[PDB]
């Protein structure tokens, strides 16, 4: 059974999965996506240092490669991140006035955006914004603009695809506990009742072993921001238990705004954590224990 | 032990295997091309399509990246293809003008070489140029340009790197008897005797079990035009059998000019044809039989 079926049966909106060309035309994947899968998304294709390598030289080849193809298969897209420090190049980094960081980062998030305008359900606009300590992140943004680079960010995106749902993602929102999980919520209730144009948070979730039972309390703190929407994003979880990937699931089915969930890749060799063997599908594209499980407690 | 370290030992200059960002990033690849393999090829992040998506304006991000880890490395680097009919975008096939396309195929292969003059060992600059017959293939340069198109893109590369050395490169070589292998040596002996600078034929080599024997004695007749180099390209054999892998290493040692073999891919699921689990390594990233059936034959 698809995954994605029985979870839109179960009131959500996909089962989705990260990839890109090469994945596309080579192994299982395509089939697979096709079959068992309602939304993509670019694993590599729509960063930063994939997109605008250097100045105003946009690299769109393979972001357009994969719209295309979910366009002709009837699959949902998300794309991300528009901003983020890890997957900056390095002429960005290196930049120091105020006016003209805020105009290279408009300039990146208006073009991306405006050249699939109305073609994304759901845009990742700025990733990794704080640090362990609920503190934000010393990233060349807030250094050289303040934090007013994420309204700024919101604004922009609002305002080149009215259509899209804009997120903020992080990872080490996993536990209710966790400084990280509270004080992303808090910054997020304070800039919605200003008017920020957040419409969700994406949860980057790669869990260790055991860590899914934790997701079943964290996912509703999350929710409490009172976003629209929440997401579960790019998941995988070292040796793939049913346990683990059951209980995340039921956190998604637990919480009325969470609209679904993205795992990171198809098959476990295709992984950026292969030995741990993270994911869904084993190195012969057979579905693994934990597939048939998120089947059973999707049937029921 | 390392298939490249013996192929040298042999006298040969590599063992070569494709790649691009995302695989590196992914699985064990990375790990397994730094031990066993000498030099790499772009899976797909030089072709047409990727790099040139619109006239005049270009898309490096995804080549740069390997040009830079092979370096980093100490790995040769092979690249390609040029000019082929199957990578190409549409904006190229609609050109009518035959100066016009004379012009955009110049500036493609000039400004690709040109970035990595002086660190690409082996371009593969025509590909696909034949039909099944032996007759020139009917792609937009031949109907437009005319048979000139292949003498002019390889005096336009030359120019561009005096370094690399420039190949043609074809499939469905694999028989000696078959009528496109007798054609690819027909052609190639005329255009190096009008002086045209081809120092290679790169057999692009998607085999049937059982087929390796006959690559024995079609070798060597690829070998007979007269090139400097000839090469196995973009190997890989259905069910791979350590009898067919060893005939085609064998086929390469029994030829002088053949300077080395390039697989097509790391391992199995990351194939084209995966269920034919055609490479050296399997989906868990072990060796399989036909790689230790290789190492012996190159020891012995």
């Amino acid at each position: 059974q698809s995954i994605d079926q029985l979870i839109k049966a179960r009131g959500k909106v996909y089962f989705g999965v990260a990839t890109d060309q090469n994945r596309l035309t080579t192994g299982k994947n395509a089939a697979i996506i096709k079959a068992d899968f309602g939304m993509v998304w670019p694993e590599n294709s729509m960063q930063w240092d994939a997109t605008e390598p250097s100045q105003g030289n946009f690299n769109f080849a393979g972001a357009d490669y994969l719209v295309n193809w979910a366009q002709q298969n009837g699959k949902l897209i998300g794309a991300g991140c528009l901003v983020w420090h890890s997957h900056l190049p390095s002429w960005v980094s290196s930049i120091t006035d105020k006016n003209t960081l805020i105009n290279v980062m408009k300039n990146h998030i208006t073009t991306l955006m405006t050249r699939y305008k109305g073609k994304i359900r759901t845009w990742d606009v700025v990733g990794e914004a704080f640090n362990e300590d609920g503190s934000l992140r010393q990233n060349v943004f807030l250094n050289v603009i303040g934090e007013d680079y994420i309204p700024i960010a919101f604004q922009t995106a609002r305002a080149a695809d009215p259509n899209a749902k804009l997120y903020i993602m992080d990872y080490n929102l996993d536990s209710a506990s966790y400084p990280k999980t509270q004080a992303i919520v808090n910054r997020v209730k304070q800039w919605r009742a200003a008017g920020v144009p957040i419409d969700g948070i994406g949860s980057q979730m790669h869990l260790s072993a055991g860590q899914g039972a934790g997701v079943l309390q964290a996912l509703p703190l999350l929710a409490s921001a009172g976003t629209p929407e929440v997401s579960i994003l790019m998941l995988d979880v070292a040796g793939a238990s049913p346990t683990d990937y059951v209980n995340v699931v039921n956190a998604c089915l637990n919480v009325q705004s969470c609209v679904g969930i993205t795992v990171f890749g198809v098959a476990d060799p295709d992984s950026w954590r292969a030995s741990s063997t993270p994911l869904l599908f084993d190195g012969n594209f057979n579905p693994k224990p934990a597939y048939n499980a998120i089947v059973q407690n999707l049937q029921q």
